[PDB]
């Protein structure tokens, strides 16, 4: 039995920004009280993991990244009540402690125990469970899924259906749930509305899925890579536009196309300029714009507050507004009942050992989601 | 009889920015089709009128300003069906055409016929009804209430209760309705919540009234003029704070006071820095911030979009979100039924001839609302 023992396993360590991951042996400590050690089965490559590499999202290095994943519990620390060894689980990059003022609020989900606002790269107790070459290695968002084994706090894991296909449902740990919830929960897209979705990657495609599920009449996809348009239309886009094709700014184009502005817009890229464009293209009196993309570290946008005074609503969210531990198992159950599809997001499959090729695919524009198998 | 004739009457003409109003004779043309000529009874001094004087709010000059008022219909043009001679009325600086996409939307109120976005300073037909010393004089927001008589489009006037005290209910034409609706309709303040209100002038006091009516448990008033605090507490503030008293930025103070951020914040001043402060002091995961203050012309704010990505909602509104022609008569009926008070907003009552003394009271910090009586 490995219970109570250090596990030696392979992980993808990021020693430096703007460098390939290093696949090499790490030591994974056993779980302490209220911790869970997970044998990973599948993990997706999310652009947010690439943001760690590029320095767009600052978190302490060296680090084991990865946050979109599914696995099987290897062991539980003292006092764990919500999972058992052998359970299928999805790590939760947004925890759900159940006790803070956000967890108790009917509409909050950004639990105060998160490691996203001001990342420390540790477990809840301020320490690390990972050693590599004798050196402590940081965690990422309390998940660190680019490893054959990880250790997470109990508030950062959800038990899911024992019959779940882990190589699909790992996407419920980030990209699918984020995009879908941003439409259905955060924006609250209405039947018959017109939506504009900026960025047609895995998260933007999931936004489109949610807009279509909510009954939008028009869903306009916006991307500078026209190779993204075919899949966007397959999952519900009615029109796609490439800003590079137009002489005028795309907010003017979208305002014209929607006969005075869209009902709902979504920024699903991570650029300051497209956050402001996406706000501007929603109707000035009653439009809603949702920021989903992660902005570059410490940079401020500039905007004219008259865009809000006329009546627009501007909001953002983490993880589609879903309370993570309550919602992830329900989303898996709904997937099992065919209430939504995940295959449209999966364009590539690789073994974990080919993680760097998976990041190459994302950076070239060729992939939506690559799923890595351990 | 005056019907069908030019009226020569007294008005307050603003010939150029940053000068006193000139109280002098103007000619007021009779109403054309679908227009209404009103004998003014009372008009309030709103900070937005001072924004015209100061160049904070750009509108064509020379101009008859004034937009918060009540009067009696003198005559109606062909085709008017909603008011008759002798009716008490409130001019609507936000029209309600009933035909545009905003008017048809359940939550929109910023009718596309407004003259606020891109001010032309005319009637709907692109012409003026005012002459002074042989020169055409612009309208202001389709109202122009600093005149013994004005002409408005039918979509810019509402009939109110014949028994209405016009020297009080003129405030339903702007300041009361704007603040009250910003709380009850735009923010949708909840029972038991904590609110922060930046700016304790007539509009901010009306926000406090709305927050109290909605059942807020805590209402924190914020002003650099501590002379505003006593009246803020009278109408429902539980605490007041002056940013000048603190070594820390007031967003940090308010976050500490509210044990992690307020539920609802309101910017009721018109400064870029307080718009960002007000957003920052609402709880990062579920807080709502409403911009009510009018920003200085053409100036952009700077902010970190992580404030929104965590879950905040940022919105603004004109006229408290109220559909103007539907709402103004109901607000007057509610005032007549003692559902809210207006006297706390009224600090001074002067003859119209003292308009410049009324503006000096506002600029000195000494008044909330001055009502001018014709
Ligand atoms: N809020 C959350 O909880 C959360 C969760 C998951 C992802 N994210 C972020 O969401 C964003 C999208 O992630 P993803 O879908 O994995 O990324 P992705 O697959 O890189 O997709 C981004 C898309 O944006 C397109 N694009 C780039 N620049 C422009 C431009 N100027 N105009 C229009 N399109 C452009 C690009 O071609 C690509 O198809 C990233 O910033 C992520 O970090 C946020
Ligand atoms: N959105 C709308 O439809 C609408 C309607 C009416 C008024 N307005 C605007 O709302 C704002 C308030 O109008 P009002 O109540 O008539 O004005 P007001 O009576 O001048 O009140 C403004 C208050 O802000 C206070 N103040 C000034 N600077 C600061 C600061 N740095 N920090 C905190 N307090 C400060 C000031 O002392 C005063 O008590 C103005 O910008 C108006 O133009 C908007
Ligand atoms: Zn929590
Ligand atoms: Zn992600
Ligand atoms: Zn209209
Ligand atoms: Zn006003």
């Amino acid at each position: 039995s490995t219970a109570g023992k250090v596990i030696k396993c392979k992980a993808a360590v990021l020693w430096e920004e703007k460098k390939p991951f290093s696949i090499e042996e790490v030591e994974v400590a056993p779980p302490k009280a209220h911790e869970v050690r997970i044998k990973m089965v599948a993990t997706g490559i999310c652009r947010s993991d690439d943001h760690v590499v590029s320095g767009t999202f600052v978190t302490p290095l060296p680090v084991i990244a990865g946050h979109e994943a599914a696995g099987i519990v290897e062991s539980i620390g003292e006092g764990v009540t919500t999972v058992r060894p052998g359970d299928k689980v999805i790590p939760l990059f947004t925890p759900q402690c159940g006790k803070c003022r956000v967890c108790k609020h009917p509409e909050g989900n950004f639990c105060l125990k998160n490691d996203l606002s001001m990342p420390r790269g540790t477990m809840q107790d301020g320490t690390s469970r990972f050693t590599c070459r004798g050196k402590p290695i940081h965690h990422f968002l309390g998940t660190s899924t680019f490893s054959q084994y990880t250790v997470v706090d109990e508030i950062s894991v959800a038990k899911i259906d024992a019959a779940s296909p882990l190589e699909k449902v790992c996407l419920i740990g980030c990209g699918f749930s984020t995009g879908y919830g941003s439409a259905v929960k955060v924006a609250k897209v209405t039947q018959g509305s017109t939506c504009a979705v900026f960025g047609l990657g895995g998260v933007g495609l999931s936004v489109i899925m949610g807009c279509k599920a909510a009954g939008a009449a028009r869903i306009i996809g916006v991307d500078i890579n026209k190779d993204k348009f075919a899949k966007a239309k397959e999952v519900g886009a009615t029109e796609c536009v490439n800003p590079q094709d137009y002489k005028k700014p795309i907010q003017e184009v979208l305002t014209e196309m929607s006969n005075g502005g869209v009902d709902f817009s979504f920024e699903v890229i991570g650029r300051l300029d497209t956050m402001v464009t996406a706000l501007s293209c929603c109707q000035e009196a009653y439009g809603v714009s949702v920021i989903v993309g992660v902005p570059p570290d410490s940079q401020n946008l500039s905007m004219n507050p008259m865009l809000l005074l006329s009546g627009r609503t501007w909001k953002g969210a983490i993880f589609g507004g879903f309370k993570s531990k309550d919602s992830v198992p329900k989303l898996v159950a709904d997937f099992m009942a065919k209430k939504f599809a995940l295959d449209p997001l999966i364009t590539h499959v690789l073994p974990f050992e080919k993680i760097n090729e998976g990041f190459d695919l994302l950076r070239s524009g060729e992939s939506i989601r690559t799923i890595l198998t351990f």
